[PDB]
DNA sequence: CCGACAGCGCATCAGC
DNA sequence: GCTGATGCGC
DNA sequence: GTCGG
Protein backbone atom coordinates (compact mmCIF):
# COMPACT_ATOMS: atom_id res chain seq x y z
CA UNK A 1 0.00 0.00 0.00
CA UNK A 2 2.41 2.92 1.68
CA UNK A 3 5.51 0.79 1.06
CA UNK A 4 7.14 3.39 -1.34
CA UNK A 5 6.67 5.49 1.67
CA UNK A 6 7.76 3.81 4.72
CA UNK A 7 10.82 3.12 2.97
CA UNK A 8 11.61 6.63 2.08
CA UNK A 9 10.59 7.27 6.00
CA UNK A 10 12.68 4.50 7.00
CA UNK A 11 15.89 5.36 4.78
CA UNK A 12 15.49 9.10 5.89
CA UNK A 13 15.15 8.15 9.40
CA UNK A 14 18.91 5.98 9.25
CA UNK A 15 20.42 8.80 7.94
CA UNK A 16 19.50 11.23 10.54
CA UNK A 17 20.55 9.34 13.41
CA UNK A 18 24.13 8.12 11.90
CA UNK A 19 24.85 11.02 9.96
CA UNK A 20 23.20 14.02 11.19
CA UNK A 21 23.14 12.65 14.68
CA UNK A 22 19.60 13.76 15.06
CA UNK A 23 18.26 11.08 17.20
CA UNK A 24 14.76 12.71 18.09
CA UNK A 25 14.38 13.25 13.93
CA UNK A 26 15.40 9.78 13.87
CA UNK A 27 12.50 8.54 16.02
CA UNK A 28 10.20 11.00 14.33
CA UNK A 29 10.28 9.12 11.20
CA UNK A 30 10.04 6.12 12.53
CA UNK A 31 7.30 7.31 14.39
CA UNK A 32 5.92 8.61 11.08
CA UNK A 33 6.52 5.33 9.08
CA UNK A 34 4.76 2.56 11.70
CA UNK A 35 1.73 5.08 11.89
CA UNK A 36 1.74 4.86 8.17
CA UNK A 37 2.37 1.32 7.88
CA UNK A 38 -0.78 0.34 9.96
CA UNK A 39 -2.58 2.97 7.80
CA UNK A 40 -5.26 0.56 5.86
CA UNK A 41 -5.27 2.96 2.84
CA UNK A 42 -2.93 3.74 -0.58
CA UNK A 43 -1.70 7.64 0.32
CA UNK A 44 -2.81 9.75 -2.29
CA UNK A 45 -1.28 12.68 -1.23
CA UNK A 46 0.72 14.28 1.99
CA UNK A 47 -2.43 16.30 3.08
CA UNK A 48 -4.22 12.77 3.53
CA UNK A 49 -1.13 11.76 5.61
CA UNK A 50 -1.10 14.90 7.67
CA UNK A 51 -4.11 13.65 9.34
CA UNK A 52 -2.43 10.86 11.06
CA UNK A 53 -0.74 11.66 14.06
CA UNK A 54 3.28 11.40 14.26
CA UNK A 55 2.90 13.29 10.59
CA UNK A 56 3.60 17.01 10.05
CA UNK A 57 4.38 19.50 7.31
CA UNK A 58 7.97 18.30 6.26
CA UNK A 59 6.87 14.42 5.90
CA UNK A 60 4.01 15.54 4.51
CA UNK A 61 5.66 17.77 1.88
CA UNK A 62 7.87 15.02 0.96
CA UNK A 63 5.08 12.30 0.68
CA UNK A 64 3.63 15.17 -2.28
CA UNK A 65 7.29 14.68 -3.85
CA UNK A 66 7.60 11.29 -3.89
CA UNK A 67 4.26 10.37 -5.09
CA UNK A 68 4.59 12.93 -8.23
CA UNK A 69 7.93 11.88 -8.97
CA UNK A 70 8.32 8.82 -7.32
CA UNK A 71 11.58 9.97 -5.57
CA UNK A 72 13.24 12.01 -3.14
CA UNK A 73 15.78 14.51 -4.31
CA UNK A 74 17.33 14.96 -1.13
CA UNK A 75 17.52 11.08 -0.83
CA UNK A 76 18.33 10.67 -4.10
CA UNK A 77 21.62 12.80 -3.58
CA UNK A 78 22.18 11.39 0.13
CA UNK A 79 22.56 8.40 -1.57
CA UNK A 80 25.00 9.20 -4.17
CA UNK A 81 27.27 10.86 -1.37
CA UNK A 82 29.60 8.24 -0.77
CA UNK A 83 30.64 9.66 2.97
CA UNK A 84 27.47 9.91 3.83
CA UNK A 85 26.38 6.22 2.63
CA UNK A 86 29.16 4.95 3.73
CA UNK A 87 28.82 6.17 7.39
CA UNK A 88 25.21 4.89 7.61
CA UNK A 89 26.69 1.62 6.46
CA UNK A 90 29.30 1.28 9.04
CA UNK A 91 26.98 2.04 11.58
CA UNK A 92 25.32 -1.81 10.49
CA UNK A 93 28.06 -3.18 12.66
CA UNK A 94 27.20 -3.65 16.17
CA UNK A 95 28.91 -1.86 18.41
CA UNK A 96 29.96 1.07 15.37
CA UNK A 97 27.44 4.13 16.48
CA UNK A 98 27.28 7.47 14.61
CA UNK A 99 30.63 8.67 16.20
CA UNK A 100 32.51 5.57 15.73
CA UNK A 101 31.71 5.60 11.83
CA UNK A 102 32.25 8.86 11.15
CA UNK A 103 35.80 8.94 12.81
CA UNK A 104 36.80 5.70 10.69
CA UNK A 105 35.26 7.34 7.40
CA UNK A 106 37.29 10.89 8.30
CA UNK A 107 40.54 8.25 8.31
CA UNK A 108 39.45 6.29 5.06
CA UNK A 109 37.83 3.50 6.53
CA UNK A 110 34.97 3.44 4.64
CA UNK A 111 34.22 -0.77 4.06
CA UNK A 112 33.97 -3.67 5.64
CA UNK A 113 37.02 -4.54 3.86
CA UNK A 114 38.40 -1.63 5.32
CA UNK A 115 37.59 -2.50 9.31
CA UNK A 116 39.08 -5.68 8.66
CA UNK A 117 42.43 -4.09 7.31
CA UNK A 118 42.16 -2.02 10.54
CA UNK A 119 41.08 -4.26 13.57
CA UNK A 120 44.01 -2.32 15.74
CA UNK A 121 41.73 0.42 15.81
CA UNK A 122 38.75 -1.24 16.95
CA UNK A 123 37.54 -2.29 20.37
CA UNK A 124 36.23 -6.04 21.58
CA UNK A 125 32.69 -5.32 20.94
CA UNK A 126 33.57 -3.80 17.17
CA UNK A 127 35.54 -6.66 16.15
CA UNK A 128 32.65 -9.04 17.20
CA UNK A 129 30.24 -7.25 15.50
CA UNK A 130 32.39 -7.48 12.32
CA UNK A 131 33.26 -10.78 13.09
CA UNK A 132 29.27 -11.44 12.87
CA UNK A 133 28.36 -8.92 10.56
CA UNK A 134 26.23 -11.34 8.16
CA UNK A 135 24.52 -13.52 11.14
CA UNK A 136 23.58 -10.52 13.14
CA UNK A 137 21.13 -9.25 10.73
CA UNK A 138 19.25 -12.77 10.33
CA UNK A 139 16.18 -12.88 11.92
CA UNK A 140 15.75 -15.79 14.55
CA UNK A 141 12.67 -17.82 13.32
CA UNK A 142 10.68 -18.74 16.37
CA UNK A 143 11.54 -22.51 16.06
CA UNK A 144 15.10 -21.88 16.68
CA UNK A 145 13.80 -19.40 19.30
CA UNK A 146 12.36 -22.24 21.15
CA UNK A 147 14.91 -24.27 20.52
CA UNK A 148 17.41 -21.63 22.32
CA UNK A 149 14.56 -20.96 25.51
CA UNK A 150 14.91 -24.49 26.28
CA UNK A 151 18.35 -24.74 26.42
CA UNK A 152 19.15 -21.36 28.46
CA UNK A 153 15.88 -22.82 31.03
CA UNK A 154 17.87 -25.76 31.29
CA UNK A 155 21.16 -24.92 32.22
CA UNK A 156 19.86 -21.85 34.68
CA UNK A 157 18.10 -24.59 36.26
CA UNK A 158 20.88 -27.00 36.87
CA UNK A 159 22.97 -23.68 38.11
CA UNK A 160 20.72 -23.65 40.80
CA UNK A 161 17.17 -24.41 40.55
CA UNK A 162 15.50 -21.58 42.76
CA UNK A 163 16.08 -19.62 39.65
CA UNK A 164 13.70 -17.83 36.81
CA UNK A 165 13.95 -17.21 33.65
CA UNK A 166 11.94 -15.78 31.40
CA UNK A 167 12.39 -14.89 27.81
CA UNK A 168 10.85 -11.60 26.89
CA UNK A 169 10.24 -9.39 23.76
CA UNK A 170 8.92 -10.03 20.71
CA UNK A 171 8.91 -13.85 21.38
CA UNK A 172 7.01 -13.70 24.72
CA UNK A 173 4.57 -11.54 22.80
CA UNK A 174 4.23 -14.82 20.05
CA UNK A 175 6.35 -13.42 17.52
CA UNK A 176 6.98 -15.45 14.18
CA UNK A 177 11.08 -14.21 14.12
CA UNK A 178 12.96 -12.48 16.87
CA UNK A 179 16.15 -10.47 16.23
CA UNK A 180 17.70 -11.41 19.49
CA UNK A 181 16.99 -13.46 23.04
CA UNK A 182 16.55 -11.13 25.62
CA UNK A 183 16.49 -13.54 28.59
CA UNK A 184 15.11 -11.93 32.51
CA UNK A 185 16.87 -13.50 35.03
CA UNK A 186 16.05 -13.44 38.91
CA UNK A 187 16.73 -15.28 42.29
CA UNK A 188 14.62 -14.87 45.76
CA UNK A 189 18.32 -14.06 46.84
CA UNK A 190 18.78 -11.26 44.97
CA UNK A 191 16.43 -8.60 46.18
CA UNK A 192 16.72 -4.66 45.90
CA UNK A 193 24.84 -10.85 44.78
CA UNK A 194 27.02 -13.09 41.93
CA UNK A 195 24.38 -14.51 40.67
CA UNK A 196 24.62 -13.51 36.65
CA UNK A 197 28.11 -14.63 36.42
CA UNK A 198 27.56 -18.52 36.99
CA UNK A 199 24.57 -18.49 34.68
CA UNK A 200 27.20 -17.09 32.10
CA UNK A 201 29.39 -19.40 32.89
CA UNK A 202 27.22 -22.71 32.80
CA UNK A 203 26.06 -21.61 29.10
CA UNK A 204 29.64 -21.04 28.37
CA UNK A 205 30.50 -24.38 29.32
CA UNK A 206 27.94 -26.37 27.30
CA UNK A 207 29.25 -23.60 24.49
CA UNK A 208 25.66 -22.44 24.20
CA UNK A 209 27.37 -18.41 24.63
CA UNK A 210 30.08 -18.36 22.67
CA UNK A 211 31.27 -14.64 22.83
CA UNK A 212 30.63 -11.64 25.24
CA UNK A 213 30.32 -8.18 24.24
CA UNK A 214 29.49 -6.76 27.70
CA UNK A 215 29.06 -8.27 31.25
CA UNK A 216 28.58 -6.65 34.68
CA UNK A 217 26.76 -7.64 37.99
CA UNK A 218 23.24 -6.80 36.75
CA UNK A 219 23.59 -7.41 32.66
CA UNK A 220 25.00 -9.50 29.90
CA UNK A 221 24.87 -8.92 26.66
CA UNK A 222 26.58 -11.46 24.16
CA UNK A 223 26.56 -13.75 21.07
CA UNK A 224 25.25 -17.79 21.34
CA UNK A 225 24.64 -20.56 18.90
CA UNK A 226 22.33 -23.19 18.46
CA UNK A 227 24.54 -27.06 18.46
CA UNK A 228 24.24 -28.32 15.24
CA UNK A 229 25.77 -24.73 11.56
CA UNK A 230 23.20 -22.40 12.79
CA UNK A 231 23.98 -18.84 12.83
CA UNK A 232 25.29 -17.09 15.64
CA UNK A 233 22.53 -15.06 17.82
CA UNK A 234 22.50 -12.04 19.74
CA UNK A 235 21.37 -12.45 23.41
CA UNK A 236 21.09 -10.68 26.66
CA UNK A 237 20.60 -11.51 29.88
CA UNK A 238 19.74 -9.11 32.85
CA UNK A 239 19.18 -10.12 36.46
CA UNK A 240 16.67 -8.30 37.98
CA UNK A 241 15.70 -8.49 41.77
CA UNK A 242 12.95 -10.55 42.94
CA UNK A 243 10.55 -7.78 44.24
CA UNK A 244 11.16 -6.13 40.74
CA UNK A 245 10.99 -9.17 38.38
CA UNK A 246 7.42 -9.32 37.08
CA UNK A 247 7.30 -5.50 36.43
CA UNK A 248 10.84 -6.09 34.51
CA UNK A 249 8.96 -9.06 32.71
CA UNK A 250 5.97 -6.99 31.92
CA UNK A 251 8.09 -4.03 30.70
CA UNK A 252 10.28 -5.87 28.45
CA UNK A 253 7.82 -7.78 27.37
CA UNK A 254 5.97 -4.84 25.56
CA UNK A 255 4.79 -3.75 23.20
CA UNK A 256 6.04 0.05 23.12
CA UNK A 257 2.62 1.21 22.52
CA UNK A 258 1.22 -1.02 25.14
CA UNK A 259 3.48 -0.19 27.79
CA UNK A 260 2.51 3.46 27.20
CA UNK A 261 -1.17 2.64 26.83
CA UNK A 262 -0.51 0.78 29.97
CA UNK A 263 0.60 3.46 31.73
CA UNK A 264 -1.39 5.92 30.78
CA UNK A 265 -4.24 3.40 31.95
CA UNK A 266 -2.49 2.92 35.22
CA UNK A 267 -3.17 7.14 35.97
CA UNK A 268 -6.71 7.35 35.40
CA UNK A 269 -6.74 4.59 38.55
CA UNK A 270 -4.36 6.18 40.84
CA UNK A 271 -1.33 4.00 39.80
CA UNK A 272 2.26 5.17 38.46
CA UNK A 273 4.15 2.03 36.84
CA UNK A 274 7.60 2.10 35.24
CA UNK A 275 9.84 -0.90 34.84
CA UNK A 276 10.91 -1.37 38.04
CA UNK A 277 7.63 -0.71 40.11
CA UNK A 278 4.10 0.14 40.60
CA UNK A 279 3.48 2.53 43.34
CA UNK A 280 0.05 4.20 43.98
CA UNK A 281 -0.55 8.13 43.92
CA UNK A 282 -1.65 10.55 46.91
CA UNK A 283 -4.13 13.34 46.82
CA UNK A 284 -1.43 15.82 45.81
CA UNK A 285 0.53 13.41 43.28
CA UNK A 286 3.06 12.11 45.54
CA UNK A 287 4.30 8.75 44.87
CA UNK A 288 3.99 6.31 47.62
CA UNK A 289 6.06 3.27 48.64
CA UNK A 290 6.54 0.35 46.08
CA UNK A 291 3.27 -2.70 45.68
CA UNK A 292 4.22 -5.91 46.96
CA UNK A 293 4.49 -7.81 43.13
CA UNK A 294 4.01 -11.84 42.64
CA UNK A 295 3.02 -12.05 39.11
CA UNK A 296 2.49 -10.26 35.96
CA UNK A 297 -1.63 -9.90 36.78
CA UNK A 298 -0.89 -8.42 39.77
CA UNK A 299 -0.50 -5.74 38.32
CA UNK A 300 -3.10 -5.75 36.17
CA UNK A 301 -5.70 -6.63 39.29
CA UNK A 302 -3.57 -2.84 40.63
CA UNK A 303 -5.19 -0.94 38.04
CA UNK A 304 -8.19 -2.78 37.65
CA UNK A 305 -7.43 -3.74 34.27
CA UNK A 306 -8.32 -7.42 32.35
CA UNK A 307 -5.30 -9.22 31.87
CA UNK A 308 -4.04 -9.32 28.16
CA UNK A 309 -2.16 -12.02 27.38
CA UNK A 310 0.83 -11.46 25.83
CA UNK A 311 -0.11 -12.68 22.61
CA UNK A 312 -2.45 -9.57 22.37
CA UNK A 313 0.09 -6.76 23.36
CA UNK A 314 0.64 -4.96 20.26
CA UNK A 315 -1.55 -2.01 21.22
C1' DC B 1 8.08 30.07 20.80
C1' DC B 2 10.34 26.19 22.69
C1' DG B 3 11.30 21.98 25.45
C1' DA B 4 10.08 16.78 25.48
C1' DC B 5 10.78 12.99 22.92
C1' DA B 6 13.13 6.66 27.99
C1' DG B 7 17.02 6.08 30.10
C1' DC B 8 19.69 2.46 32.28
C1' DG B 9 24.04 -0.94 32.27
C1' DC B 10 28.39 -1.37 30.72
C1' DA B 11 32.76 -0.05 28.00
C1' DT B 12 35.41 3.45 26.82
C1' DC B 13 37.04 8.21 26.60
C1' DA B 14 38.33 12.83 28.62
C1' DG B 15 40.33 15.15 32.41
C1' DC B 16 42.24 15.67 36.96
C1' DG C 1 44.94 6.06 40.07
C1' DC C 2 40.35 8.48 40.32
C1' DT C 3 35.62 10.66 38.81
C1' DG C 4 32.46 12.12 35.33
C1' DA C 5 31.22 12.32 30.26
C1' DT C 6 30.43 10.05 26.11
C1' DG C 7 29.22 6.12 23.20
C1' DC C 8 26.41 2.22 22.35
C1' DG C 9 22.61 -1.11 22.46
C1' DC C 10 18.14 -2.08 23.63
C1' DG D 1 10.49 16.39 12.77
C1' DT D 2 6.15 16.45 15.53
C1' DC D 3 3.48 17.57 19.28
C1' DG D 4 1.68 20.26 22.90
C1' DG D 5 2.19 23.58 26.95
CL1 LIG E 1 17.35 15.49 17.00
NA1 LIG F 1 -0.40 14.83 11.87
NA1 LIG G 1 26.03 -0.22 15.06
Amino acid sequence: LNGGITDMLTELANFEKNVSQAIHKYNAYRKAASVIAKYPHKIKSGAEAKKLPGVGTKIAEKIDEFLATGKLRKLEKIRQDDTSSSINFLTRVSGIGPSAARKFVDEGIKTLEDLRKNEDKLNHHQRIGLKYFGDFEKRIPREEMLQMQDIVLNEVKKVDSEYIATVCGSFRRGAESSGDMDVLLTHPSFTSPKLLHQVVEQLQKVHFITDTLSKGETKFMGVCQLPSEYPHRRIDIRLIPKDQYYCGVLYFTGSDIFNKNMRAHALEKGFTINEYTIRPLGVTGVAGEPLPVDSEKDIFDYIQWKYREPKDRSE
